[PDB]
């Protein structure tokens, strides 16, 4: 039943950038939705918002671009494999910024809240009286991971545009996760995850000295792992319940910082101490599949 705000095993990953970076590494979105493991799937990305852009990776390979916005597609296969995904029960979100998306935000909050209007539109349930076009057609995501990477002006008044739109929504619950590196306080969407809640924050314990590498088995005194600053912040949150995932790197070729074997088990064991633990995040499924027995690794740690 997808996302479980009750367990301490949920397992996000990322699907759709093909970080492996060969021909047959990023299979079809639905060729992973069969792990019993994987709970929550997020699609990376819409690296573009004003206006639209989608990346797939070689999976746009099997889109149409729209006529009027070549870097928006038309992804019949992604569509499907959305609802079997969510057949299958897992949470399928959609992942906004990467780092390719470099339009720098929104000028004013009217802007900022126009897009956000736009990307529920184009993403969220279908709306009769709109003109927007649709890349997955007639699936609609189970909510939206924040990913931006560098200045996003009003970013805070974007989220809570679109917090209000699906607070407002019947049909289903939207989640909102948020995806800032582990250096404390996050640049790119420090203010964002201070003005909205968040249903969890997935941090990224990697490309910076305070991640997972960082962390020091044996003992609970880091100097460098910081996931107790990020729970300190957590609990005056927005959202005082919001829960955190480590993100890890699934291969060393994904990331900065890649750990395996007794340091990832021990890093797991520290952070699954904490009230606010609820599991682990990937960078990504291409390289997760690729790394065979690291996800056995991963799912072994976690219990
Ligand atoms: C606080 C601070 O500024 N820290 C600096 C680091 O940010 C910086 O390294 C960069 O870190 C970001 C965040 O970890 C990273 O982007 C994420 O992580 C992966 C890579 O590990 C990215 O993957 C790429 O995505 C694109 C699509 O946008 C693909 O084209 C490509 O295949 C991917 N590459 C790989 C190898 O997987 C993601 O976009 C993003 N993930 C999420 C969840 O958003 C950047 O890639 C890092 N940049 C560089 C040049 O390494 C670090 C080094 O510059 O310095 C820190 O100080």
């Amino acid at each position: 039943a997808g996302w479980n705000v009750n367990s301490k095993q949920n397992i996000a990953v990322y699907w759709g950038q093909n970080s492996a970076n060969s021909q047959s590494t990023q299979q079809r979105l639905s060729f992973y939705c069969n792990d019993a493991n994987i709970n929550v799937i997020d699609i990376a990305f819409l690296n573009g918002i004003t206006p639209p852009m989608t990346n797939f990776a070689n999976a746009g390979d099997r889109c149409t671009p729209f006529s009027d916005n070549p870097w928006l597609l038309q992804c019949p296969e992604i569509e499907a494999d959305i609802k079997t995904c969510q057949a299958n029960g897992k949470t399928i979100l959609l992942s906004l910024g990467g780092d390719s998306y470099t339009q720098g935000g929104w000028s004013s909050t009217g802007a900022a809240q126009s897009a956000a209007d736009q990307v529920w539109a184009m993403f969220g349930p279908v709306q009769s009286g709109s003109s927007v076009h649709r890349p997955f057609g007639s699936a609609v995501v189970d909510g939206f991971d924040f990913a931006f990477a560098a200045t996003t002006n009003n970013l805070a008044a974007f989220g809570a545009q679109l917090k209000s739109r699906t607070n407002a929504a019947g049909g289903k619950k939207y989640y909102f996760s948020a995806a800032p590196q582990c250096f404390f306080p996050d640049a790119a969407v420090g203010a964002l995850i201070n003005a909205v809640p968040m249903d969890w924050i997935q941090i990224q314990f990697y490309n910076n000295p305070c991640g997972v590498s960082g962390f020091t088995p044996g003992t609970s005194t880091q100097n460098n792992y910081n996931y107790q600053t990020w729970e300190n912040w957590a609990k005056t949150s927005p959202n005082p319940n919001v829960k955190l995932l480590v993100g890890i790197p699934a291969g060393p070729g994904a990331g900065r910082g890649y750990v395996s074997g007794s340091q990832l088990t021990s890093v797991f064991q520290y952070s699954k101490g904490f009230s606010t633990f609820a599991g682990a995040m990937m960078w990504d499924m291409s390289q997760l599949y690729q790394n065979t027995g690291f996800e056995t690794q991963v799912v072994n740690a976690l219990r």
